[PDB]
């Protein structure tokens, strides 16, 4: 699949205003991630613990965690497509270090679209929404097929 270029530029107006607080929203979404789905937790070593939501809300390390994933996702968004080489290496650790199901990649989509549509009200309507579906799954598919060439 490809996008085309007016909704590249939806997602990236979307991505630069995220850009104003990366911290914020990378918390947003991992706390709606671990609300919705918290098997997920499980897989990062570094804070299972955390069992409530101010709990994750204080934990520097959930924040941190939350700035490196929005950090690359961005600079992957800003390739409007072209990000074999910054896909890759993210596809492999996810794979066989992390071992991220789709489904899981799937969760964290979802997750992504809530927060923003939470924390946009007026600034992302049927086409923002539509096209950051749309690179998302182009993400996913992506990723998935470096998991197949790994037998993941
Ligand atoms: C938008 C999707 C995602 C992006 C862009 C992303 C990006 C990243 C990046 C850049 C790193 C650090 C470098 C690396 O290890 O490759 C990382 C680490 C990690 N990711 Fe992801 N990730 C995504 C989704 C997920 C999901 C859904 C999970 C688990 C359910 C996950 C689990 C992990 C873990 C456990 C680490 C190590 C965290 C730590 O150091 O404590 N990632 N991710």
């Amino acid at each position: 699949m490809v996008l085309s270029e007016f909704e590249w530029q939806l997602v990236l107006h979307v991505w630069a205003k995220v850009e104003a607080d990366v911290a914020g929203h990378g918390q947003d979404i991992l706390i709606r991630l671990f609300k919705s789905h918290p098997e997920t937790l499980e897989k990062f070593d570094r804070f299972k613990h955390l069992k409530t939501e101010a709990e994750m809300k204080a934990s520097e390390d959930l924040k941190k965690v939350g700035v490196t994933a929005l950090t690359a996702l961005g600079a992957i968004l800003k390739k409007k497509g072209h990000h074999e080489a910054e896909l890759k290496p993210l596809a492999q650790s996810h794979a066989t270090k992390h071992k991220i199901p789709i489904k899981y990649l799937e969760f964290i989509s979802e997750a992504i679209i809530h927060v923003l549509h939470s924390r946009h009200p007026g600034n992302f309507g049927a086409c923002a929404q539509g096209a950051m579906n749309k690179a998302l799954e182009l993400f996913r598919k992506d990723i998935a097929a470096k998991y197949k060439e790994l037998g993941y």
